[PDB]
């Protein structure tokens, strides 16, 4: 179809990486890291970084906080990876970035891995690490408010995490930014199966991360299932255009209106699963995560 | 929104009825039933008409053969209905022309109705019923061969059966012809979303009809959750353009094509939900039934 | 995207043959006919065959009629090739086959092809081959009713004579049937912009066929810009799911509707442009025009 | 699904019907004084300035919005369909351009169809762009320009780009294209399902397009142009529910199959006029915001 020629490369990348369904998931994970560690650009300067230890209820979690403003308010990130790869060091130019373009605080937050921890960890992990910041603001210097943000996978953990806290009449992120969750029990959406190969994020690869993830259709799984919309955060949605998961992701900005949440929902044109962390590759997607980054202030 | 003017007065017939999950499941099968006799056209002339019961393991169907051309073939066809009503009387109209156009037996069964019978009760009933024709097929003057089809509930009865009996190796009907699936949990793709209110099916219809159904994502409720595709009959998909189960359809003959089964699949433009059974209202429904019927005779 | 199967030879073939833009129209009309003929499959039968010359004013063009069924009523038959190639020998194989399955009269009309005969001579070859077999049926031994049909370039052909007639008030042909249709000046539609390249009906060729054609608004060259289609003959409209030239195809059969036209329109799913003529290596393809052949003599 | 905010807006236009036969002038008084009564507070900004560019037969208005003590502009031509539109209907709209991107916006008053046909307004662009391009220093102008525009001001910004290429002139910074008129199209898929019911109707872009045409050219067309190399760096946001959407992602594309840079954002539930809708829908507003606060990027 069309494309942005900026996404040629890697999707030749993918392509003659030939078949990984095969490899052991561990192994995977490594290759997958040490990749997007490769031909990364400066990363932008900020004026202060913070390493935390986010100890929950049985497991610790790495966090590592981003701020360039000395900034009131903050943004828990929740990074992507098919629930199976990506940690802060992977993310941390994107973090970077965020924060630099948004002038908040961003904390990165890294949350248990498929297939060693299965779904609910890594859910809990993001309610249980929302919560933990919440009422521990002083310890990250936030004087504000907090939203929550992801991509990918940590997207669809971001939304996920929202449901429950609205749920269980708990405290509210400020604001949730979604780029491209999953959302759905999708494989029969015109999105997806007309992008179901070629455009990096393939069919067989949201079955096997789903595999992956899943034991054996809940709303915190699969956000999408959730019977009511109503009193959830303020959205921002990013779709990409040839991306199997655009679908769900722009039925669920309508169910959200519907429903009477504020919330905004933009198609990248030509743009492709993974875009956003694409940043420093295509200038299209540069600009698309800016656009986002210098209107969530606004929210918090 | 270009829905062809031949829809209009269902179209408003269909709002001015009010919101219909509002009333009880045996009340509304009754208005909805008798709303489609209503509608009745004059009943097209066939040469033999006979009444079978179809006496299976733990209950009997009553099934109507059409032959106007002392066929030696015949397909089993599976009324729509959304699980919950249609009959014979109400399809009879359209059973005729079925058999005036394909000169082929149509024998149109009755399966049994949720709420009152749940999933799997219709789905072995449509399963048992095809083995038992297809076992005493000299009993219906049958001498060739026998293949299955439905529209929209019914069609997916026709397009589950087929899984179960390449799962168990058995015989196969000799084609598969479906008007409109319904086949996977769908509250999320475009065609649902863009197509949920003023298109006769609603949305909020297809949920109800849904929980009736089900008690409680296995392939013979949702052939789409199949794993594998591979060695099923020949297909005949018509899918229409207005229709919120839309996209599945269209994913799921192209899985065919995929997995190498002989499939055509045909969307109707401008044509919305039941416009098979709306033939006598639309010329443009009508003529698509045509042409299927007269294709059905060359897969037997 | 999800392209049936059955046409990866001819997408590989196409891609082979490279871009054909600067090549001179006459040895590329040699290349593509002769191109035709070499591989060609296997001809059906039909009980006659007999060749005209349509002497028309300042010009005799060549006519084959395929009759299997020594039928009353005909249908005339302009054929595909981009206002600049094509002819009766490219075409015999699937005129044959609409012989056989519709059982009608089928006449294949060589009109004079561009650039050494530009518009309006195709149309005016179109609109006076069908008023001077309509004065004649006689001689053609036609005792009933005259259609008009194409593919492609002939399609347009076929879609504007019946403009023109409409517009003259002179006799209408029966029904108009049309194969994917060039009917618009579209250099921007979305289904023009994301299938324009792969291969087979690209963006620049669809160019380099309109600047052969045009001379330099005439709803005679591009029907969708009539501004009335009241009164037209019922049409029936075949689209392809992957063809530069589906979306004002599907809009052309919305306007039909909207004036009150009798039309019906399928969307052939997993089609290409060229589906019809490719009946003899994509077995959806054949059944989409056994679909339409078998309904052509209701409207006769 | 369409977004909730817009349920107003459409109602209010499907009572109207169809007003081909109310007299040019008297359709852009009605439509221009609807768009003046539903004003709300404008935004406070430093230093508005009214300027006259005088060009080859004519004299133009033009309004200068800054903020931000700027060093570099945007051109704005507005939108209204080459019939209606002014610089006072978009006061509040180029306030909040100025407040959002911090840099200057000076909002020009092409010459209106049907008094004043193709090649009118679009010569009004060209030659203000170049005008003041030449003439920087008298605007407080110390950097860069780049244009901009929603609708019909869009295709007057995209096509004068193309003229600047044509004739290796002088080119803008950036073109900022808010859902511009850009191909004759009364076929595409999403002209003919939103023809209706979107406020913006298949039966008014005829109409448009009749007023300003003298009755394929690309300075009236940018999608019939030949070639897309070259161009100013684009940002194209189209709206998920409006007829004119198609050919506009067509146009973001061609320009990226060319070497231009481009970002192009279509937005969810939005229709035709989203941008100047900011005061009734935040989803609008929101893209306005985010396509206003990148511009300073390009300058």
């Amino acid at each position: 179809n069309m494309v942005d020629p900026d996404f040629n490369s890697l999707i030749e990348l993918s392509k003659s990486a030939g078949d990984m369904t095969k490899i052991e998931p561990a192994m995977l994970r490594n290759f997958l890291d040490e990749s997007s560690l490769s031909s990364r650009g400066a990363p932008v300067e900020i004026k202060e970084i913070k390493d935390y230890k986010i100890k929950l209820d049985g497991r610790t979690l790495n966090a590592r906080m981003y701020d360039d403003n000395n900034a009131k308010s903050a943004i828990l990130y929740y990074h992507g990876g098919g629930f199976l790869f990506g940690n802060i060091e992977t993310y941390d130019n994107y973090c970077r970035f965020l924060a630099k373009e948004s002038g908040v605080k961003i904390i990165s937050i890294e949350y248990r891995l498929a297939p060693e921890h299965k779904f609910p960890d890594a859910f809990n992990d993001a309610y249980d690490s929302f919560h933990y910041i919440a009422k521990k603001k002083k310890d990250f210097g936030i004087e504000g408010r907090i939203g929550v943000a992801g991509d990918s996978a940590g997207a669809n953990l971001a939304a996920a995490l929202c449901l429950k806290c609205r749920d269980g009449k708990t405290e509210m992120p400020a604001v949730q930014v979604l780029f491209y969750p999953s959302l759905a029990p999708d494989n029969f959406s015109r999105s997806f199966i007309e992008y179901s190969d070629n455009y990096v994020l393939t069919g067989k690869m949201i079955r096997y991360f789903g595999n992956m993830y899943s034991k054996n259709i809940n709303p915190y799984f699969s956000p999408l299932v959730a019977d009511d919309f109503s009193n959830l955060p303020p959205a921002i949605m990013v779709t990409n255009e040839y991306d199997p998961l655009r679908d769900p992701e722009e039925t669920y900005v309508k169910k959200l209106r519907e429903a009477g949440v504020r919330a905004v929902g933009i198609r990248g044109i030509g743009m492709i699963h993974g875009s956003a962390t694409d940043f420093e590759v295509s200038d299209g997607a540069r600009n698309i995560v800016k656009m986002v980054a210098r209107i969530i202030p606004d929210y918090l």
